[PDB]
């Protein structure tokens, strides 16, 4: 687990690889009902919250994945009010999604109430997000949970634990119909999408999927030092045939990123984000 | 050291973490005049050419930073016909910059034969540079050789190892007043400019350095899988003042990116490159 003060992170979806964070304190040990929650305090990247033995986040650079996946679909549609996250347990894509003056209410789905409160004692600046008044918390399964909405909400964000966990269930395909199905008529989603330098077929044919259910469908990234090969990718998806991903229909005007206390997040990062390598660029498009 | 199957990069310019690659065989790990070299063949990785313990390149990946730091700067510049690479012992970014019509000859000075070599042997689609018609291949200490030349240059490249070892005399700041006038009147160059989420006070000094020397000073980056962090940052430098350096002098068409059997770079990659996380941006501009 931790050896000789370093953990190191090894998965089969990434093969031959892997980071090591040096560790000062073992903070937290646990099984909950649905997995293994481990918690320390790294030497330079502040606290780490690892579920199943894959790192979720870690207080240093949490801030890239957590604005840009609240901040790409919400800045892409022109008044979203209501809010659906799946998963999220840290509270981290719910303080960025509160941030938002249009948004009145955010609905979370986590299916591990004791990620939540770990989250509550060693993730602190992820889990103001949980004292919004906006927030209603809901428990389960986010899969059968989807089941339950229709012509709901405007913006759904899936921010899922590891497919080898209770977050397999979110990985039926079926769940991008059950996602429309919930979303109002001019919704956006925006799930956690692959590395492109890791799963690039994956994206490929997730795309695919996507384009039949969706008038609108693109791919962005980000860079993540601590994710696999230091950076993620996101699928979002537009009910709306006239969304235009690549363009923010609310770009963020400087003192809005000022007032937001944005570390990543901009109008020009939202842009470049959609902008890949040759080899991806091609893969997708070509 | 490989231990368990597995090499482990540690670095006291990246504290607290580390990238381990899995082995499926030790190549080659000799002593040169200069530094230490050890190449492995890696399990998901190609081959792996390490410098005093420090991954200067996997033939997976290699080519998002042989590409960027060739096409950066030759794209920015309206006809470059004479190029200098300071260091570049495995041919990558050789073999990026002879692509190029316009380019007459590109000069390599090499402090270290021994990598010349073993890249030659090891990575030899890297190596492929050697082949070059348009080289004139020189010895020494870049630095010390960078004196010689006044007024010679359309553009320089500098692709060195490691701030420990024989790379040391490149990071002596005065070596940009030796490219400056080792520049032809409207010159460019590109030097490797340090990761931004790791060394973003470096990326300030340095850029406030260069203004000093230089009326245009840009900053980009690129991701690459195996660099700390898993992305490198650009310090670009004309004596041109009209130059702009995030919109191609020089665009790409699909055609000639095709051509060029590029992977990673083409038009879009180059402006994109230059669009920094607000962090960044804010520490480098406001
Ligand atoms: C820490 S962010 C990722 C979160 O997704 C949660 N999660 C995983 N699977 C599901 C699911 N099927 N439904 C709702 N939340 C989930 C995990 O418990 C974790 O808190
Ligand atoms: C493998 S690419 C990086 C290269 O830079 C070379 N190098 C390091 N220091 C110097 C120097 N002072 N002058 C020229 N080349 C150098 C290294 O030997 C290596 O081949």
């Amino acid at each position: 687990a931790i050896r000789e003060g370093w953990f190191r992170e090894t998965c089969s979806l990434w093969p031959g690889q892997a980071l090591s964070l040096q560790v000062e304190q073992l903070l937290h040990h646990r099984r909950s009902r649905y997995q293994d929650i481990l918690v320390f305090r790294s030497k330079t990247y502040g606290n780490v919250l690892v579920l199943d033995g894959v790192i979720q986040c870690t207080e240093r650079d949490e801030f890239s994945y957590q604005e840009m996946i609240a901040n790409l679909p919400l800045c892409s549609h022109p008044n979203p009010r209501k809010v659906l996250i799946i998963g999220g347990g840290d509270g981290g894509v719910l303080r960025e999604v509160v941030k938002h003056p249009s948004v009145e209410s955010v609905v979370q789905c986590e299916i591990d109430e004791d990620v939540i409160q770990v989250s509550k004692k060693f993730l602190p600046g992820m889990a103001i997000g949980y004292s919004s008044s906006k927030l209603t918390l809901h428990v389960g399964d986010g899969f059968e949970f989807m089941k339950q909405n229709q012509d709901a909400f405007d913006v759904i964000i899936t921010d899922s634990s590891d497919p080898m966990g209770p977050a397999e269930s979110l990985f039926k395909e079926s769940y991008y119909q059950l996602m429309k199905t919930a979303l109002k008529e001019d919704g956006v989603l925006c799930c956690q999408g692959e590395c492109q330098w890791l799963h690039l077929d994956l994206i490929k044919e997730m795309r695919q999927f996507c384009q039949s259910l969706f008038p609108v469908v693109a791919y962005a990234y980000c860079t993540i030092p601590t994710y696999p090969s230091g950076q993620i990718g996101f699928m979002l998806c537009s009910k709306n045939p006239s969304t235009n991903f690549q363009e923010p229909v609310q770009p963020l005007t400087q003192q809005q990123v000022a007032q937001m206390q944005l570390k990543y997040y901009n109008s020009d990062v939202h842009r470049a984000a959609f902008v890949l390598p040759e080899f991806a660029r091609k893969a997708l498009n070509d």
